[PDB]
C-alpha cells in the first residue's frame, strides 16, 4: 500500500527557454511516518524509443517527510548541452521525467512530451540532413512541456514493511 501519492505536478515556467531551469511544483501526500527521505529526480531523455541519449537532470532528497499534504518546488538544472551528440538533438519532441525514489527504489514517474523550437525555424518545412547541418543558436531555442499530458507510472516497493 502505496505510503506517498503525488497528488499534482505543475510546471511554473512554461514554456521556457532551453537553458532555463525547471521549475516543478508537486502536490503530494504522506500517509504514514517513513524512516527514510524522498529522492527526487529529473531525467532529460533526448529521444523517445530509440537510444540512450539521456541525462539525469538533476536530484533532491527531500525529509524528513511530514505526514499529510505537502507541497514543494523542485528546481531542477537545465541539459547540459555538451552531453549530446550535436546541437541539434535538442529541437523537435523529446521527453522529461520527473520521478520519485524511496531508499532507492522508484516508486512513481512522471513522464511529458517536450516540443522543442528555435526562433526563426519551421522544423517541419526543412528536411533532416538540414536539421543536422544547420546553425542552433541555443538562446533561441524554447521548450515546451507538455503539461495537461502526463504519462505515470507506479511502482509497487516495499517502504518500511
Amino acid at each position: 500500500m502505496s505510503i506517498v501519492n503525488i497528488l499534482s505536478v505543475n510546471v511554473l515556467n512554461n514554456p521556457a527557454k532551453f537553458s532555463d531551469p525547471y521549475k516543478f511544483e508537486i502536490t503530494f501526500e504522506c500517509l504514514e511516518p517513513l524512516k527514510s527521505d524522498l529522492e527526487w529526480k529529473l531525467t532529460y531523455v533526448g529521444s523517445a524509443t530509440s537510444q540512450s541519449y539521456d541525462q539525469i537532470l538533476d536530484t533532491l532528497l527531500v525529509g524528513p517527510i511530514p505526514i499529510g499534504i505537502n507541497k514543494f518546488v523542485f528546481e531542477a538544472d537545465p541539459p547540459n548541452i555538451d552531453l549530446l551528440p550535436q546541437l541539434s538533438d535538442v529541437l523537435g519532441v523529446t521527453v522529461i521525467l520527473l520521478s520519485c525514489a524511496y531508499e532507492d527504489n522508484e516508486f512513481v514517474r512522471v513522464g511529458y512530451y517536450v516540443n522543442n523550437e528555435m526562433e526563426g525555424l519551421n522544423l517541419q518545412e526543412m528536411d533532416d540532413a538540414e536539421i543536422k547541418k544547420v546553425k542552433v543558436d541555443i538562446s533561441k531555442v524554447w521548450r515546451s512541456i507538455l503539461a495537461e499530458k502526463p504519462r505515470v507510472t507506479r511502482f509497487n516497493i516495499q517502504w518500511d514493511n
